[PDB]
Parts: C-alpha cells; structure tokens; sequence
C-alpha cells in the first residue's frame, strides 16, 4: 500500500465516480464517543444487551433510555474538517458532472450536517424513529424525544432504571396510530435495508476510485465493500490512524487529499 | 512474507489451538464447481445473480434449479488430500490434547465426509433446507429434492427455465405447514447466524496458530478472520492455489501437517 499523496492525487484528478466508505473514526474526530470495544458500555451493559430487537421487546424503557443518552451526546457535536472536505469535494465534483457518494456506518448525521447529499446510511440514524405498529420512518431531533425521558439516560452504573411505562415512551403521531416508536437504527440480528445494499452495490460496480476513511477494509463494514472494488483493479485509498494508505486523523489527511 | 516450511513446522509442533480457515480453493481441487469469476457460471449467471433473497423471491424455480444442480454434482466428488490431511491432523492432535477446528463457507460438506469433526460450516449446506414459513432447518440429501426437479438444473445456457410452480418446489413436510423451502445457505445481502459468528470469534481469539487455505480476497466474512488473528501476533500461514506456501493444498498440506 503506497503512501504517495502525489500518486493518489493523479487518480483523484481523473476519477469520475468516487465511493467514500466512512467508518467510526470520522465520527470520533468530532467527539462522538465510539460505542465499540472499551467504549461499548452504558451502565452495566454492552451493545449486544441494548441494541437488539429482543432487548427492546423485554425492556423498551431501558433501550430508549440508552438511545436518548446517545441522541443527547450526538446532537451537541459538529462536523470536523474531514466531514467538511468530503462534502466540499462532492459539491465541487458535482458541478463538473463527477460523482461522489458516502457510505457511512455512523448514525449521528454529521456527514449530512457538513453538506453531504449522496449519503447512504447503512445503520440508519438515531435522529430517525420507526413505528413498530405502522412502520412509518420519521425524522426526530427533539430534545428530549418524549417528556418522560427528560433528565434520563445517565451512563453511570447504579443509575436507577427510569421504568417508564410503554404508553409514556415515544409514540407515533400519525393520525389514528399511536404505536410504540423505536430508534431507526440497524440492531444485531436485523438485516441492513435491501434497498440500501442495492444502491451500495450499484455504486461499487460503477466507481473508478474508492476511499476508506476512519476505518480499515479488513473490518466490518468496509470489509463488505472495498475488496470487490479492489479485485476489479479500482484503486482503494485508506485513510486512518493505523493500494494507498495514508496515516493520521482524517481531519488532517482528507482536506489535502480531496483538495 | 516468508516461504519457509522449516519455520512453520517449528510453530506447528507445539501449537495447542489450530484454526484452519478453508476457502473455495479447497473445494475446487475436488472438482466442486465455483460460481465467481470467468469460469464461475451456471447457464447465464454467477452466484451474485442467483444466491440472493431478491432472485429467490422473483424466480424460486430458477434459484432451486441452480442449487439442485449443485446438490446433484456432489455424487461424483470426493474429499482431496487436503481435506484428508486436515481431518487426520484433527484426530491426531485430539489424542495429544490439542485442538484443530475448521471454519469454512464451503457448503459441499467434503470436510465432514473426510472425517473432520470440529467443523464450522458458517454458510450452511447444500444438504440442508430452511422453511420460509416455520423456519425449521432440516437435513436433506434426497435426490432429487423434489420430483419436479427430476432431470432439471442443466448448467448450459439456452436451457429452458423449468418454470416449476411454487407449489411443486421443495415443500416443508412439518405437519400443517406446507411452506416453501429454501436452501439453508447464506446468500448475498444476508448476515451470518448471530451465534455462528460469536463462535468463530471465540476460536479466533483463543488460537495459537492460524491456517488460511485456498481463500480469495472477496470471500466474506471469511477474509476478515486471518487479519484479526495476525493482529494478535499469532502466526498466520497462507496456503494459496507469517508464511506463504504455493501450490495445491493436497500437495502442500499433507507435508505441512505431517
Ligand atoms: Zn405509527
Ligand atoms: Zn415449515
């Protein structure tokens, strides 16, 4: 894997269809606490205790307490230089008829806030809700999402469970529904949206340059996508903190690389 | 990027927990047809066209014809010298207090024919069915899987679609179900069973030595497994059609696992 910026910039100049696969490193550079490894903890629990349809069935109040916490910490965050370079490149290239798409594992909408428009959110968004009754997906940025969760969601073990009755958790506001809302987030056991994967696969089939940013291509989810682009002879440029590999924060490398 | 067999054996002789990741190259050496790449076609299509939820929903007869073909060709296939050496290595190290486990996305079951017991078939089996109604998972080696597939599944293009009505495709035989069966195999766009991957990770986290044999860069998720073993500092030896050993796995593996 080459570290030549000049050699990368030569493909970048000529690339008509760029696919940027964006991992958690991009979000972390904005102060988003990465909910994986040593960080994958809230009170007594891990992600596999919280982010599952079975968890939501047994204790939706606890799952909503956690996602309220997640929403609260996320909504105070701002796009970083990497997010900005990525958006500015899409805007700039688009005026020339050249394409940039972002595939993100992240659910904080920081790419959207930076100005990214060709955005594929494979894990959904925690600022979207899904109704478990009618199936309607809705935007929700409200703080707090419901009055019962006001002041709730503290991460300390020993914090009392809110034990909010289901009726008082976030409810659908479609006329005549009133169903229980869940976060519009892909949980363990649940498949990624087939329509999204369809769009993703089309982009990978047509791209002439691929970027992996804030993650590596040997790890989920970039490991799903980058190998088949590379096997086609399309250059894959990797930007992370340890064909092309560029070391350092994406906020440092991407502004220059995507200039 | 070592190519020394002498250095591998030193690690092999003492190794307690051996994971063997077995890719499509191991199957190809037994003549099992592959369905990626230029030589990977059934009629007009490759696996990426047929092994999908969408394809099954749109033409279950064509998808079933494809897997029926693959089920039927296995009758002339045998495990190769690679499968045997892997299976003999397992039983041998067993009576020494040592672990050999095989993790594979191969669905042709030649590893278990060869005598492998610690086998993780993480992509299911050609010889297993799943009911799309009741979810029951059943072993199925019946030839043909249903009478409507008798003589069907021809691999050359221009072969007329069987166009078997869904009612005459493989049907669940659980009392009062009658649901449509699919092959119990992981498709493009589908995740692994949650427990399956949790078990893979357990083997990967505890192994002293990893073998990766006949595995392409695009096989998924299996291509992630050796990378995370190496990240631990644990030696990974590549056997293609840290160590690299070139040639048929039936030629290199007997001497490597001797
Ligand atoms: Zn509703
Ligand atoms: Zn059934």
């Amino acid at each position: 894997p080459s570290s030549s910026m000049a050699d990368f910039r030569k493909f970048f100049a000529k690339a008509k269809h760029i696919v940027i696969i964006s991992g958690a490193g991009v979000s972390a550079e904005s102060g988003v606490p990465t909910f994986r490894g040593a960080g994958g903890y809230w009170r007594k629990w891990q992600a596999q205790d919280l982010a599952t349809p079975l968890a939501f069935a047994h204790n939706p109040s606890r799952v909503w307490e956690f996602y309220h916490y997640r929403r609260e910490v996320m909504g105070s965050k701002e796009p970083n230089a990497g997010h900005r370079a990525i958006a500015e490149c899409e805007t700039r290239l688009g005026k020339q008829g050249r394409r940039v798409v972002v595939i993100t594992q992240n659910i904080d909408e920081l790419h959207r806030k930076a100005g990214t428009k060709n955005l594929l959110e494979i894990h959904g968004s925690l600022f979207k809700t899904r109704c478990t009754s009618c199936g309607v997906v809705a935007e929700n940025y409200k703080s707090p999402i419901c009055p019962a969760l006001s002041g709730k969601g503290a991460p300390e073990p020993g914090t009392q469970d809110a034990s909010i009755p289901v009726e008082k958790l976030p409810r659908c506001e479609e006329a005549g529904c009133g169903g229980l809302l869940r976060p519009h987030v892909v949980w363990f056991g649940e498949n990624l949206d087939p329509a999204i994967l369809e769009e993703v696969d089309r982009e990978l089939a047509h791209c002439d340059l691929c970027l992996v940013v804030g993650t590596s291509s040997v790890v989920y989810p970039a490991a799903m996508f980058a190998p088949q682009v590379a096997a086609r002879g399309v250059p894959v440029a990797e930007f992370n903190t340890e064909r092309f590999h560029f070391q350092g924060p994406c906020g440092t490398t991407l502004p220059e690389a995507l200039a």
